[PDB]
């Protein structure tokens, strides 16, 4: 900065930038919906969370990572998974459910500590998480199967999903209500130009 | 198997196999304290799970993918976010959280349908996180920051943190109460015998 340069020799905000027209006005670095849906559909790696009734009464997240497959038109996401904890914290045949995709890139260094910062696209989806039977349950582990094994099919590829396979396998499909959107995937952190620049070690 | 065999020309559980005794015998895919511990000192990024108090009044939780570092010695894990929702559905000046470390690898196709999977290494962590101030904030952001940057060094690299930084961001500390570590790593999925065996494209 001039008043930095000047005492060596002895704001930033309000003052000229580039903006691209294309990009986001969205505040807290939102996305779109069809940008949600895009993220959603090239993942296969999703979190999901959900409540467990914990031994003080209270309930309790869990955090399962699985392989997982979003159905626009029924308007869901699809996933196996035997974890368990003793009783849900809920009531009902369903239960509320978050689940969380994201592209996570690199690590930016900057000079400044508080812009130290790493690149990720970050997607939360909130809905209601239900048991499937049968050919629901059959489908949806077919549905999942052939997205995240391209060119597998199920079947071919494959023997037939037997009844014996549904009933050793617990298959869900979370409901969509609502979901969010996050991108910050800057190629490089803000620096403070009156600190010492960082070297070629850390941006080369 | 035979059975098959001999139809065409025309249990596997209790039969001979290869055990190497230096093998986990736990259930479950369970590990060792060490071995979660280690897992924990050299990851990087983990999603944290906490309760907020949804529209409904339910508890609801979110999950947050974030950069954290391990303290063995203090007995927790540090991570900066400024992400909230309303209230939190706790009483305290902490809240609970669970905290999940995972390493993703390769799934693993098959030719049986409920054999294909994916190769994971995953820890949950359960404690309470309380927000830091002052010296023990800057502290914490330094561990962080010293540890997922390797060979940065605040002060030198960057900037000193500044109370401004401080006053700007929300530090946690996430006491440890329990945790839990599994895996499975296997090189390739069970296949089954008795189906055409996956060609070249899929296991080479």
């Amino acid at each position: 900065s001039y008043y930095h340069h000047h005492h060596h020799h002895l704001s930033d905000f309000y003052d000229p930038r580039e903006r691209d027209p294309s990009v986001s006005r969205r505040p807290q670095n939102r996305q779109s919906d069809e940008w949600i849906r895009e993220l959603l559909l090239r993942g296969t790696i999703a979190r999901v969370a959900t409540l467990w009734q914990g031994e003080d009464g209270a309930a309790f997240p869990f955090i399962t990572p699985l392989a997982y497959a979003y159905r626009p038109e029924q308007g869901d996401l699809v996933y196996h998974t035997n974890v368990v904890g003793r009783l849900r914290a809920n009531a009902g045949q369903g239960h509320p459910a978050t689940l969380e995709v994201s592209e996570i890139g690199q690590f930016l260094p900057s000079n400044s500590p508080l812009e130290l910062s790493v690149q990720y696209r970050s997607v939360m989806v909130f809905g209601t998480a239900r048991v499937l039977a049968g050919e629901d349950a059959r489908a949806a582990l077919t549905t999942l199967s052939e997205r995240v094994f391209p060119g597998l099919k199920v079947g071919e590829t494959t023997r037939p999903i037997s009844e014996d396979d549904l009933k050793r396998t617990s298959v869900y499909s979370l409901s969509i209500d609502r979901w969010s959107g996050k991108e910050n995937w800057a190629e490089q952190a803000i620096q403070e130009e009156d600190w010492p620049a960082l070297g070629p070690e850390w941006l080369g």
